[PDB]
């Protein structure tokens, strides 16, 4: 990547995808609670 | 320096969040292990 | 050098993210397995 603008664009894409992984992780953690809870 | 400092700041905040999430993954793995074992 | 250091740091973030994606996928697969069998 040659420009600041491009590095920032790529970083934003990572951030957006990560936002989604965090949400999915939260949902998985809930499913672990349910299994523990029985 | 303004653009470089802002990109660095943002990258550092991402890196920190990723270190946090890895700690949470470690804890969740422990809980999965307990469900698999017991 | 800066653009180079920034690129390096971005590449490390990207790599870490790919690791995270893989860990999460492995975690989810184990939960799935526990849920069914």
């Amino acid at each position: 990547w040659g420009s600041i603008d491009q590095i920032n664009g790529k970083l934003n894409r990572v951030i957006e995808k990560f936002h989604q992984i965090e949400k999915e992780f939260s949902e998985v953690e809930g499913r672990i609670q349910d299994l523990e809870k029985y």
